[PDB]
């Protein structure tokens, strides 16, 4: 009288897990990346919509035959949080706003899964980040946002594009904050291990024959050249978000430049993050990369440090 | 006094790449599989939207870093899709006014492209399957909709739900048209070559203890209960035609059930696309899987094959 | 002073880890392969051998710039098998002989990583495996062998080459003893949902057309054939291991044809390890398909249980 | 009284076909890399042994299920090798002693398959890269040598290894001869952008605390500490190779060190294959990158390229 009883003869619990805080635009991107990876052996979603989360689910589930995953589960209760290796917290709605959103979902994230990494997706990801930091009782190395990771993924392609190589070959970095007042790092810039600071000196300034610099000006105008024609971007931070569950879940010790705190060094007394190379690992974040920067690049980080601190020393939490 | 000069001495045309038509909610979630899946070389995007379009490819290249793909191009015109190994087309806006937008796309999808294979993703597909076969003049192999494939995702993602196992292990399909006319022959549906009908007879009825049949009212209600929540269903149908670029790309002779010509088999004169079990590869449908059905599960082709003809005999080409 | 001082500022434990057990042809098969799939998060290497030890663990770490795998570790001792998700058993110099190795190694594979799955690869698979739940003190769960899995493999290779299409699509299974007596149950043949059994019933027979029986015949010919030629087949039965850690690890409960006890089904009242199509996930093997078998098949299974047992009576642990 | 007939209702060429030249060690260490990265459609075996090719294909294709190549096809003759997209040479047996099999292999190569890349991952690979230059007829960038790619990549993981950090953060690089006489070139050695040459001066010297020259005396003691403990390097070179495949046919320009000719640049008038960082496509070598080097480190190119060319002006053709 039943299948199950008479085909399966028995002869729990989440491993990998992965939540994904938030189905909008971007946190369906995160997931669709996650899953095309394989990353999660189960992917919890949780936002504060009832339905189109379980539709999110149920069209994700739908494709489970030809995903790597087994368990997809969405609720909008933080039970199916419980046991995530990581959770990615695209939650978002100006701070003081969003720090209405992680004092309702931080906490809850924490009580369901204390052992989780805690990966800040949503804009402003910097001060989001010590919003998820101050709130969730998390060490300093389980919560760390997105950041410049993504900036550098453009920056990347940008500065392929115009050597026609493959973004993986062009090494270069972005730090900072993520607005206008990002650095990019040109002593590091490179291909194949051939810095092009070192050949023409005219980089990183005013003015060069291809200006150089509008590289910077074209990562940093491009994340919006995306936002105003389609509305939003999403499958490039999606892609980032799934590239850093991939180096944490993995274990793989890659270096990404994430949103981590930046108290003791480049002069910062203030408990602020700032996007800086970092060795990600399923630890956390296990170290930073000592970036050595101009006067003037140091300067970038330390005042635009300010202009988070400025803004984040009137937080109510 | 130029970097790519002298950073890089010189020592084109694409090779697997794939066209997908349309940005939309579903066309991009089967570009953002295909590239997850690193199955072409060259991605070309086309839509009716002049920014959106290049928003879709601008969000996409910004995580080129992230994929294995390296040219992601995206135009209006269908100078892009030149050289195309799959052309999917997801453009819909019934069915004679989605002739209006095929006979408007598909000869210039031919016209740039003329080996590539047409899969097509928008519904309805089985008649914009023929449509897109009588107007862009390909062979009967190089012409199929994605069709049940994804009715088949679903079903074993439900069958495998009530036992508990892998999506990947329930082999079970859905042929015919695409609404609750759907036929899922239970003669398969089988676990490790265990047939779920051969114990229990009680399936494929009016009534069971677990009304097994209510798997294909739920396979068929699931799609829409996936659009009533969200919107529209995109990710389970986005994997499933990367799974089908995968299967021609890859040319791996894998057996899905696509939207083919029924001419000649099953009872039916009229030049119809049904989905069948197809052995699809490089080339095109190599193949049909002849299904041993039930005489009234024939009856449901045959009758459904004329709802279709019946509607198209009036399409205006 | 130092570069790792100045350049990486701090701010762990094995997670995915997989044990292969043996360095030999089909031990660095099984680990070239899952490392091919990126499974592991460690990968330990065991065996008697000081240096080839030594020099497959620097040969694959010299690859892990290609590699998914972070740490890739390799000692005669078994401190490096601890914390292993899984441990695969490759090790095999009859069978009294192997259980010297098996009271050798075995109990040092348990003392160190108590929670691993135990899967055991080397010939014969289904005493060895057998062994090494009699003497590692593991529920019946959690040590397995690989069993008919690989032979259920090559059935489809063949059972697909004859018909043209991909291994995937054709399922057929593989049960019992390792020998010429492993039962291919032609009651789940089948490709496509079409049974193959149903429509010509000369198979499982002594006689047919293209007399299909021979492709049992083939299957398990073919192991030897391989055998013969190169002098012993890896790649194959490495490519299956890697299938089954995939299982595992990533929790899929996919259904493979593995050796597990078959006390109380198929009226065997010995303990005894047979290969039967069993559900596969993190925590063990979850649960077994119930295989509908011929009188005439369930007869192998019994008869070939007692070849087993018959020469499994004098074990001496 | 066929299922083939009754089943499968008909509705070819290679496509990304690799050929492998050679099934030993590292013949079929590059095989299952490139199966287990699913970059070929087609994979083609040679070598002179009837038996063993027979074997290492049939050991392949049992695992045909597990992979996703669909035809893996060896011979003798080198009619299988026909429409290769990239023709992989390991075979070799004193470099004339090698151009005895390369007048007897590389020219069957080039009859049946005229488009292919030309990798050369046979020992010596530098001049075998010129021998297989000279007397194939194929371009100067459809013929490259594996190189230094895999001195690279053993490079990067001994420079991570003492920073604790994964071999794809740091970047460094290997070029020349692939003796003693490889230039480590210290210029390009960094992490995350942090040049390690800039903070610490003494390295790429004599003497330095960590003496950081013993890492390019390891990265060419480490290569022959394998062949010394198991006999020989095979999972090394054959992820490499397997890469340099996926950089060619997925046609990604990346940038490989591989062996091309240096005439023209670095002051040598010779026609010599050395090892340089290179844009990979599917076109072959897309270019060079200039890397701006030591006049220290120029020397040793020149010099290490007349070592070559001394022993290369003898060659018999």
């Amino acid at each position: 009288a039943t299948l199950k009883e008479k085909l399966i003869t028995p002869v729990t619990v989440p491993s990998n897990k992965i939540t994904v805080v938030g189905v909008g635009q971007v946190g369906m991107a995160c997931a669709i990346s996650i899953l095309g990876k394989g990353l999660c052996d189960e992917l919890a979603l949780v936002d504060v919509l009832e339905d189109k989360l379980k539709g999110e689910m149920m069209d994700l589930q739908h494709g489970s035959l030809f995903l790597q995953t087994h368990k997809i589960v969405a609720d909008k209760d933080y039970a199916v949080t419980a046991n995530s290796k990581i959770v990615v917290v695209t939650a978002g709605v100006l701070v003081q706003r969003n720090v209405n959103v992680f004092k309702f979902i931080i906490p809850q994230i924490v009580k369901y899964s204390p052992n989780c990494t805690i990966l800040v997706v949503s804009n402003p990801v910097d001060i989001l980040t010590y919003v998820t930091w101050k709130l969730s009782g998390l060490p300093k190395h389980r919560v760390i946002g997105s950041g410049c990771n993504l900036d550098t993924a453009r920056f990347r392609y940008l500065m392929a594009e115009r050597l026609g190589i493959h973004p993986t070959s062009c090494h270069g970095w972005i730090l900072g904050e993520h607005g206008d007042s990002s650095v990019a790092v040109w002593s590091g810039v490179n291909v194949a291990g051939v810095s092009l600071q070192e050949l023409n000196p005219a980089m990183g300034t005013d003015k060069d024959s291809e200006n150089w610099k509008e590289v910077h000006k074209q990562v940093v105008e491009s994340a919006y050249e995306v936002i105003r024609l389609k509305g939003y971007t999403n499958w490039a931070i999606g892609l980032s978000v799934a590239e850093l569950c991939e180096t944490m879940l993995k274990n793989l010790y890659r270096v990404h430049s994430v949103s981590t705190l930046v108290k003791g060094t480049y002069g910062i007394e203030n408990d602020v993050f700032l996007s800086l190379p970092c060795v990600l690992s399923a630890s956390g974040l296990t170290s930073v990369i000592n970036q050595k920067l101009k006067d003037d690049e140091v300067a970038q980080l330390k005042k635009s440090a300010d202009t988070l601190w400025s803004i984040q020393k009137d937080l109510k939490d």
